[PDB]
C-alpha cells in the first residue's frame, strides 16, 4: 500500500490536538509524527507515544487492555482499501515488537518502545523509501 497508509489519516493527526488539549503536550510531538526517518534511534521525546495511545484509544485500535485489536486496525486500514497483506503485516509488526518489548512503569513508554518498532520494521520492510510527508502537514518548513 504505503499511499493508503499514509492517505487513512484522515483524523489521525487531526486528532493529535485534541490529545494535546486533554494531555496538555506540548507542540513537537508534531515533529515526532512527522516522519521518524532515521536508522535506528528511538528518539528522546516521551510525550510522544501518550498522544499515539490517546488516539488508539480513541480509535478503539487496542484492546481495553492495551494489547493491539487485529480486526479493529485492519478496518481503519479497510476504508481506502489498502493491501490485504500489508494490513496484515503492520498487525504482526505489533505482535512481533510487543514480543521484545519488556514492560515499562509508563505505557507511554511502553507504546514508545512498540511505536518506534513500527516505523522501522516499515523502513527495512522498504516501505518508506524517500517519499517524507507521512503523518502531518506543511506550514512554512523551517
Amino acid at each position: 500500500s504505503q499511499e493508503v497508509m499514509k492517505n487513512l489519516s484522515l483524523n489521525f493527526g487531526k486528532a493529535l490536538d485534541e490529545c494535546k488539549k486533554e494531555m496538555t503536550l506540548t507542540d513537537a510531538i508534531n515533529e515526532d509524527f512527522y516522519n521518524f526517518w532515521k536508522e535506528g534511534y528511538e528518539i528522546k521525546n516521551r510525550e510522544t507515544g501518550c498522544a499515539i495511545m490517546c488516539l488508539s484509544t480513541k480509535l478503539n485500535m487496542l484492546d481495553p487492555e492495551g494489547n493491539l485489536h487485529h480486526g479493529n486496525a485492519m478496518e481503519f486500514a479497510k476504508k481506502h482499501g489498502a493491501d490485504e497483506t500489508m494490513a496484515q503485516q503492520l498487525i504482526d509488526i505489533v505482535h512481533g515488537c510487543e514480543k521484545s518489548t519488556p514492560a515499562n512503569d509508563d505505557k507511554c513508554i511502553w507504546t514508545l518502545g512498540v511505536a518506534t518498532c513500527f516505523k522501522a520494521e516499515i523502513h527495512k520492510l522498504n516501505w518508506a523509501p524517500s517519499m517524507d510527508v507521512a503523518v502531518g502537514e506543511i506550514l512554512a518548513e523551517v
